[PDB]
C-alpha cells in the first residue's frame, strides 16, 4: 500500500494548508486530504497577521482582504456604543488592523504557495472512512473519486471538524450546544450607513454579528430565530427581522439576500490534542462559541506550532516531547483564553436584564472614549500566541 515517509493533512481548510505550507517549506513531504455555512471563519486580528507575514502568506492575503481599521459595539438600533480602533496599536504591533476575508479566498491564496512546493500534494476530496495505528505509522482506508485506498504516513495532522478525531478514541469535554442561528450574506451598503467593517450588535432579542465578507460588497449577518420554526419560515421571517438588523431600516427592495442558512454548533475541546501519531489543530481540536469567536478561532496559530514541532521531530531528531508541548500550549490558549472570552463576548451580547445591560454598556462605552483602555483590550488578543 502507499507510504508517505512524512506527514497526511487531513482537511483542506485554511488549518490543514498552512500545516502543509510550513512542513513543505522545511522540505517535509506531505499529502493534504481535502474534503468540503458557506463561507465560514473570516477575521485575522493583528496576532494572526503575524503568523501569516511569516508563513509567507500575508501580502497577498492583503490584496484581497477587507482592511478593517476598527469594529464597533452598537444597541440593537444601531446606534454605536464603542468603536475600538486598531491604530491605538501602531506603537505595539506591525499590524495594526483586523483583515477580513471569507475562508474561500483564504484557501485559494494557500494553495497557490503550496503549488510551488513539489514535495506537497493535495488530493482533492478525499476522504478517511478508517484510521488505525501502530508503533511506526497511522493507517487510513481512504475514499475518493478514484474509489477506494489505503495509505499510511509516520504522523497524521487532523484539522477538518466533523465528527478522524471520533475515530481515534479521543475524549472531547465541554461540549455545548449553540441556540439556533441563522447565517446570511447580504448585499447591503452596511457602510453608507454608518456601520463598521466588523460590529456586535447588542440586544435580547435582536443581537447579531455583523461583517464584510469580500470585495464584492457582500456581508454576513448572524443572528438568532426561533429554534421551533421550519427552515421555509425562518425566511418568511427574515424582511420583518432585517427592518432591525440592517441600518436605517431598509425595505427588501434596498438589498439583496445571497444565502441564508439556519444552523446549530457544538462548543468543545478535545481532552488532548494528540494521539500516538495523530495531531489535531483548529476545528478538529475545538471550538468556540460561535457569535462571540470572531477573530479567536486559534486556528492559524495552532497551525503554526503544529508544523514547527512535527518539523523538529521528523528533520531534526527531537523527542515527540515536542508534540506534547503543542497539545499543552494551543489547548491552553483555547481553555485559558479563546474559549471564556467568546462565552463572555455572547453573553454581553445577548443579555436580558435592562439593569445589567446598562451597566454592560457603561463599560463598553469606558472602553470606546478611553484610549489606553482600548489598547489595553485590543493587546489582550496577544494570548492567542500563548507562550511560544
Amino acid at each position: 500500500m502507499e507510504t508517505i515517509e512524512g506527514v497526511v493533512v487531513v482537511g483542506g481548510g485554511p488549518v490543514g494548508l498552512l500545516t502543509a505550507l510550513k512542513l513543505g517549506k522545511a522540505g517535509v513531504r506531505v499529502v493534504v486530504l481535502e474534503s468540503e455555512p458557506s463561507p465560514r471563519a473570516v477575521a485575522y486580528m493583528p496576532p494572526t497577521a503575524a503568523a501569516l507575514d511569516r508563513f509567507g502568506l500575508l501580502d497577498d492575503i492583503r490584496k484581497r482582504a477587507v482592511w478593517c481599521p476598527d469594529f464597533a459595539y452598537r444597541h440593537g438600533n444601531g446606534e454605536l456604543i464603542a468603536k475600538m480602533d486598531w491604530a491605538v496599536l501602531a506603537q505595539d504591533t506591525d499590524y495594526p488592523y483586523m483583515l477580513l476575508l471569507a475562508q474561500n479566498h483564504v484557501s485559494n491564496v494557500i494553495v497557490e504557495h503550496l503549488r510551488k512546493l513539489p514535495n506537497v500534494e493535495i488530493r482533492w476530496n478525499h476522504k478517511v472512512e478508517e484510521i488505525d495505528q501502530d508503533d511506526d505509522y497511522v493507517t487510513m482506508e481512504t475514499s475518493g473519486p478514484a474509489g477506494k485506498a489505503s495509505l499510511r504516513a509516520k504522523w497524521v495532522a487532523a484539522t477538518d471538524g466533523a465528527r478522524v478525531r471520533g475515530k481515534i478514541g479521543l475524549t472531547f469535554d465541554g461540549i455545548t450546544w449553540s441556540e439556533r442561528l441563522v447565517a446570511t450574506n447580504v448585499f447591503y451598503d452596511f457602510s453608507l450607513h454608518g456601520y463598521s467593517r466588523a460590529n456586535f450588535v447588542h440586544d435580547p432579542v435582536d443581537w447579531a454579528v455583523v461583517v464584510q465578507l469580500d470585495k464584492t460588497g457582500l456581508w454576513r449577518v448572524c443572528y438568532g430565530e426561533d429554534p421551533d420554526i421550519s427552515e421555509a419560515e425562518v425566511r418568511r421571517r427574515l424582511p420583518e427581522r432585517f427592518k432591525r438588523l440592517l441600518p436605517g431600516a431598509p425595505t427588501p427592495d434596498q438589498y439583496r439576500v445571497d444565502y441564508l442558512n439556519p444552523y446549530r454548533v457544538h462548543q468543545r475541546c478535545a481532552a488532548e490534542f494528540r494521539r500516538g501519531r495523530v495531531i489535531l489543530a483548529g476545528d478538529a481540536a475545538h471550538a468556540t462559541n460561535p457569535m462571540g469567536g470572531l477573530g479567536l478561532s486559534g486556528g492559524v496559530l495552532d497551525a503554526e506550532h503544529l508544523a514547527e514541532a512535527l518539523i523538529a521531530v521528523i528533520k531534526e531528531g527531537a523527542s515527540t516531547k515536542v508534540l506534547d508541548e503543542y497539545s499543552v500550549d494551543r489547548r491552553k490558549v483555547f481553555l485559558e483564553f479563546t474559549s471564556p472570552t467568546a462565552t463572555a463576548n455572547f453573553t454581553w451580547m445577548k443579555e436580558s436584564d435592562p439593569a445589567q445591560r446598562a451597566r454592560d454598556n457603561a463599560m463598553f462605552d469606558h472602553a470606546g472614549k478611553d484610549l489606553k483602555v482600548m489598547r489595553e483590550i485590543l493587546l489582550d488578543f496577544e494570548k492567542l500566541n500563548g507562550r511560544r
